[PDB]
């Protein structure tokens, strides 16, 4: 009736599994003869045995646990009654009920990625999205600069595991992430770590700045003029779309002369700043000289910028298709590319005085009365110098005598307008008449006057009509109808019938005489 | 003298209170007959009893703790000596001193709020301010997209509690936060959680971009001209204030013609970019044509922008109140809106030659000598064609004979200036004199000349004065004072007293003769 | 053979050292008479002793540990067999082997610093770099606003220690950091803290915005003209470098008139916006009027901006060194700063008609035939009014008779060009000839005409040549060669030899007569 009742059945109160060790909580013992414990483990197909001599300890910590497996543990006590052999056999020794414990998996990375919002401008925070799927309580994460050969590892986040671990403040450059970890145990000193695990491939952080797209739908137009001077205004309009790249910042409008691009390309070209309205204007655009127009979509990134330009689009303003042209405000001196002129506004009669036209070289002055001419207007085309009138004239240098533009029917002459050779009026006419080819002339009326034609003259008037300043040896014939004188130193005579001035000047020349010597019929009558 | 001394008094070494369970540390036992422990709890007004059979365990973990209350716990041991009845009575059984333990409150949220700095431009980090006021050691925080019906919860921060928990990197969109938690215990396996606690109302994250305010205090001014051509320069100045909205970015100056706004509104309008100086300029502004001016305060936000405009303010430059006008640099061809002219600079005498004025239509040429006229200046107003002098004249087409502008006192005439009909000078005068209504004329001196008046003539001169080219039947009277001839074929005679040229041409016509037949007194003297 | 074998040797299973307390794990006891433990500690040169009465406890927690030292601990048990004296002596009492434990150092700060990327624009996250080098598991970090006298401390990060602790979201203003900490122990209730440790000197957070540098390498140039009107175009180019300050944002080009800066400085000055191309252009620049040009490098910071300007650089365009000048497009009215003119293009002959030059005051009209003159061109310089021809002339006001510009050798005269006094031609000549100083004249041919010289006349022609309208008292001499009449009322006579018209008019005046009374030789012949 003497026996050694074996120590009571073994129970396992609590199990806490580390990565490579499990801390197991058990019950108390008896039998006064115990030596230790004999723990059996079921790996799934193979079994192992361990021994823990010394009983003062109140819990056990198995080690050398094969990674990633659920084990079944068997508790037990043994005394000197049962030897090592029977312990191997496990008969007579009490054993625990079957309990299986899970090994917490190592910290596993499942996704690493950099991301932020599409950067518009300025400096923005780039976030780091690293995803882990293990289990621990003191996980550690480290980064290393991939660029250089040596890079003392750097640890940035230490804490509990998460499906997605995100933290900012990382530098942009190359950095690859390793993963570590530890698991705690109620026994204070013991602490189990995990093997380092680096991602197979590095990743690179960068700002989300992306070059934008160039503007499209370029359209042109212009306002014809300003008030005067024909200042032609050119406006540039275009549409820029959205959907790819970065949010474009402002623009820059660049253009150059057509004839200047050929000699040199897009250097020294005309450039102006642009607003956010997608349309800038040139207020005084050259006329008839073409131009190459380009619009640039300048972007802006946190570190620098980059520009995408539209395709070249040349255009020139001409007399075709202007709009918004209500700047024709008459000012009295209307300078235009097609003409420079001076006019005087009045009522509804735009009375114009001065003009120059670059279409026919016409030069006009003074108000118009002719169909297309004015008193002192001009026309170098089909040249003509046309003028009239002169309030003050105290001089000439050449005669201004002949009349031309018709060799025969503009008779060279200075005369009274409206009267000529053969008019009863008392007007005048002088010069070289050409309807007779020689000078005509007439001064005075048609009865008391002086007439002349190039060949001959007719002066049917007297004067007081022989006034004498010299001695005459008459080369013509001296005829007459009557004669009164004081004496006569003659040469040869004629007197048909001798009257006397005793009768001649006396009344009736056949009057009182005393002897009439008629030499015609033997007539000597003596009284 | 036989007794079972009850197990010694019970002490509670340490207490650690979880949310729903308290881990209590106790002392060791004796008496060889113990069964377990009998813990009494004082809720404040009601008591509960629990039993823990089995003594191998070294500490206890009460459960089912009513939330948010300080409990008084009573430790105890009991043996088979005292039954369940006496255990209920609690007499003879030793009891512990009175200790009260506090239950740590659940994780409580007290404030949730999004905030950052007022965004000027670019992408900025929006922070999330969530405030919790509980107590735990493994607090968890999760966000959920409020927008969609289904949103797999997301956990972002795991760590110790804090008065204010702030973490960035959250998306802008809708997100509401729940709160969880756990509390650890020295016993490894046990871990107590907390019930989920979602904020009653969601909150929405957004950038701190706010529309700015429009510019104010609009003021205009202009510089009158450029060097020449009267290029009028218009400047726009305005003041933009600060204190509300976002930090404005740049501006855009838009304006349109007055007469064009009526037909169409703020479309196809003139627009230019603006700087940060709050003032942009138009270098060649139209003259006398009004304009509607608006200045836009374009903002810029991280995702997009928005513009607040000022009120319309129309203005036109005129002859009133220009400034900074020191561009009057004479160049010799001064084109102006009020006149186009050409002048020659010299010393302090701005000698001007050419002119056209858009105030009176005046057209001027050549240097001035008259009060308001020049030799070939003009004035279509009160029209007059004024010219003088001609170095070369080889032609005319009409006579240029009459004189007008005074029908009577500008006598039609071409004559020597300074001499006329009745002057002793040897000058000339011709034409239709009108102070007598008919031609006056005089060629030569006052003694040997030819005079004429429209009616009659006076030629007091001779010629070699009867030169004869024809035969004369005299229709007047042929008088005379002396006569010399070679013969005479007469008709009737008169000879008072018969002298002879034997005496007449001979000296003393009463000289040598031989018989004088005087017919007056019977006088026949024969010698 | 009776003895009290002392309790077996003392072992120390595990040691966990707090800041001020160490939790030591030990073995179990025996001997039925124990009282407690006697722990000896080796500070390095001095020893201390402690006692722990009561054995129910299974581990010990020494306190009052001198900071920052490695201690050697000695375990022990004692029974009533050995008294306090022998316990002090430590003979007979069993003692433990020698174990030394390290005290974890307090949380030490080694570096505090604010840093971010150099801010270009917008709001950016400023990070806080605080470096700690201690050891704990619940480290705490707090910030305090240095500016104000009272600032309720704020705690922002709670977690494990790290070589460098970085967290964002801090306000910019003044903030100084303190450091705290705690260390956990397996015994649940006990928790050991650390003394507060504030950095000796505060630090201030600020954005990394820094003022940029002004632009350099300023260079000027211009395009001469537009199509017409001589619109001079001025371009401004400059280079801005990189390496210090912030990334400059855009620019602003400001300039003012030279003569206006003296009166007032850089106020009311001309200003235009600028693009990122570092070059803006003025399309119509004043000519010959200098200008002061400044280019501003406006920056942009998260809160506000700041501008650094370049040095003043004045320049004026003149006839020296323009470029890109291919805007000379003839239009027929070429307005220029040096001349305003109107010309008519044709073939390779740029036929020019109208002109005004601001170099010599020349005014030109009509096509040119002279070396430097045209029919109605002008030259107020060395003044001359030159004109010719008039298609219509119906009026004059002064004679236009005299000829001048040569007092003697431009004879005042209106005459037929190419003929004068002494030519056989039938032309004319009138006026005041000056080579004789008095009028010359001739009308008609050289045989039947009227000649005149200022003094005398020669009319070698007849008329039907004595036409009589009055009665003549001849004041000259009336000579003759022949006489025919009807009667004669004479005064005194002469008749040499009495013929008769009975013979005179009859043939042979010596013909049929009847008595010839010759008074010369006593000759009375009677028939």
């Amino acid at each position: 009736m003497i026996s050694n009742n074996a120590p009571a059945k073994m129970v396992l109160n609590s199990v806490l599994t580390g990565y490579t060790l499990a801390y197991i909580q058990h019950s108390i013992y008896s039998d006064y003869d115990v030596i230790g414990r004999s723990f059996w483990l079921k790996e799934g197909s193979n079994v192992t045995r361990r021994d823990f001599t010394g009983i003062d300890t109140f819990s056990v910590t198995i080690n050398n646990l094969k990674p990633t497996t659920t084990y079944e543990v068997q508790g037990a006590f043994y005394d000197s009654i049962i030897d090592s052999e029977l312990l191997n056999a496990q008969i007579g020794i009490n054993l625990s009920d079957k309990q299986t414990f899970k090994m917490k998996s190592a910290p596993r990375i499942t996704g690493a990625r950099c991301e932020s919002e599409p950067v518009d401008v300025g400096v923005g925070a780039p976030i780091v999205y690293i995803d882990t799927t293990g289990e621990a309580d003191y996980c550690t994460i480290e980064l290393k600069d991939n660029s250089n050969a040596n890079n003392p590892w750097v640890k940035y986040y230490v804490g509990a595991l998460m499906p997605t671990i995100m933290f900012g403040g990382v530098p942009i450059g190359s950095y690859k992430v390793r993963i570590s970890g530890q698991i705690s145990l109620p026994d204070g000193v013991t602490i189990d770590s995990s093997g380092y695990y680096e991602y197979p491939n590095v990743f690179e952080v960068r700002y989300n700045f992306v070059p934008p797209a160039a503007p499209i739908n370029i359209v042109f137009k212009a306002a014809r003029i300003a008030d005067g001077k024909e200042r032609y205004d050119l406006r540039v309009q275009w549409d820029w779309n959205r959907g790819a790249g970065a949010n474009v910042r402002e623009f820059v409008l660049s253009y150059i002369d057509s004839a200047e691009f050929v000699r040199t390309g897009w250097t020294k070209a005309q450039k102006i700043n642009v607003g956010a309205a997608q349309s800038a204007t040139i207020i005084s655009f050259p006329w008839k000289v073409e131009h190459k127009f380009k619009v640039s979509s300048i972007a802006w990134g946190p570190d620098a910028q980059d520009v995408t330009d539209s395709a070249v689009q040349t255009f020139i303003l001409n007399e075709s298709t202007p709009l918004d042209n209500s700047f024709v405000n008459e000012t009295g001196i209307e300078v235009n590319y097609a003409y420079i002129k001076g006019k005087i506004k009045d009522g509804s009669t735009w009375k114009q005085t001065f003009l120059i036209d670059a279409a026919t070289g016409a030069i006009n002055i003074g108000l118009l009365d002719a169909e297309g001419k004015a008193p002192i207007s001009f026309d170098p085309v089909k040249k003509i110098v046309n003028v009239d009138g002169s309030v003050i004239t105290k001089t000439i240098n050449a005669a201004n005598f002949v009349m031309t533009n018709l060799t025969g029917q503009d008779n060279p002459a200075i005369y009274t307008q409206g009267k000529t050779w053969g008019d009863t009026k008392s007007g005048i006419w002088m010069g070289m008449d050409n309807v007779t080819a020689k000078p005509k002339l007439d001064i005075g009326n048609a009865t008391q006057y002086i007439r002349y034609d190039g060949n001959i003259l007719r002066i049917s008037s007297e004067v007081v009509a022989m006034v004498l300043h010299g001695d005459m040896i008459v080369n013509g014939t001296v005829t007459a109808s009557k004669i009164v004188a004081n004496n006569a130193f003659l040469s040869q005579i004629g007197v048909n019938i001798i009257y006397d001035r005793a009768a001649a000047l006396s009344s009736n020349p056949e009057g009182s005489y005393k002897m009439k010597i008629d030499l015609q019929n033997g007539y000597i009558h003596i009284r």
